[PDB]
């Protein structure tokens, strides 16, 4: 089939268990199984992030920073406004909180 979809469409890397503040994250968003498709991604937890999105090969890479220690859940949604397969994922960060 020519058209992707967000139960064939999962996620992997490290950055969707986490890691500490001021340190870069980095996961993938991977399309293999699916095909193609547009993507939506958002982070939210105990402050914001920095994100640097991507495309790949791979399909659609994210590293991220966060800025506060406790819990961040990454909401990704494929092919309109429905969460892929796992989603949100809960990655927990530590170190000190810089606001």
């Amino acid at each position: 089939g020519a058209m992707g979809d967000p139960g064939l469409v999962s996620a992997y890397g490290a950055g969707l268990e986490g890691g500490v503040t001021g340190n870069p994250a980095e996961f993938v968003v991977n399309t293999s199984n699916a095909g193609a498709g547009a993507l939506s991604v958002t982070i939210d937890g105990p402050s914001k992030v920095k994100m640097d999105c991507q495309e790949c090969p791979e399909g659609y890479r994210v590293t991220y920073t966060p800025m506060a220690p406790g819990s961040y859940l990454i909401s990704i949604k494929y092919g309109g406004p429905y969460h892929i397969g796992g989603s949100p994922f809960k990655a927990k960060v530590t170190g000190p909180r810089l606001v």
